[PDB]
């Protein structure tokens, strides 16, 4: 699988055990990603913080 990274242009492979590419955002600024890259579990979405995961490459 692979992600991308902070800057889109860039990606890099997941590490076994990985197998979820996500995108994490402050709830009032959805459209600036403030980290991205490959992850296990998704993390849990609060009231202040979203994560959007996906499982194809460079879905994030
Ligand atoms: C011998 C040397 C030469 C080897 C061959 C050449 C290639 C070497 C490649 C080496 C690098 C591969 C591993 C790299 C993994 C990283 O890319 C990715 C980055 O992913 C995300 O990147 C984001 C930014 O873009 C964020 O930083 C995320 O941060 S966070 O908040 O989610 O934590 C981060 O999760 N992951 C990490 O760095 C994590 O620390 C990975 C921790 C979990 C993987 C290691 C433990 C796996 C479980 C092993 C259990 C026992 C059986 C192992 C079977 C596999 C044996 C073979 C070795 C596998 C080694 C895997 C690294
Ligand atoms: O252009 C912004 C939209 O790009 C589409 C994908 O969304 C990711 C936006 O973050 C891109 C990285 O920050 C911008 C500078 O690079
Ligand atoms: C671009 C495709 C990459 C495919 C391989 C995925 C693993 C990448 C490992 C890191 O890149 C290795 C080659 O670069 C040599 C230096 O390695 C250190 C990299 O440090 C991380 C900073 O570079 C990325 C900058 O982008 C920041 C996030 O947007
Ligand atoms: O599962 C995730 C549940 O997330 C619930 C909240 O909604 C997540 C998506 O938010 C999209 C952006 O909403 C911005 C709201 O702020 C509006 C400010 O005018
Ligand atoms: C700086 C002023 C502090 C005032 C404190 C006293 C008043 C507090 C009133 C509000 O209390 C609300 C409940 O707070 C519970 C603890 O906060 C947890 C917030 O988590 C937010 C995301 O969770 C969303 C639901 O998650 C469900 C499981 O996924």
């Amino acid at each position: 699988l692979k992600c991308n990274k902070l800057v889109p242009l860039f990606y890099k492979t997941c590490p076994a055990g990985k197998n979820l590419c996500y995108k994490m955002f402050m709830v009032a600024t959805p459209k600036v990603p403030v980290k991205r890259g490959c992850i296990d579990v998704c993390p849990k979405s609060s009231l202040l913080v979203k994560y959007v995961c996906c499982n194809t490459d460079r879905c994030n």
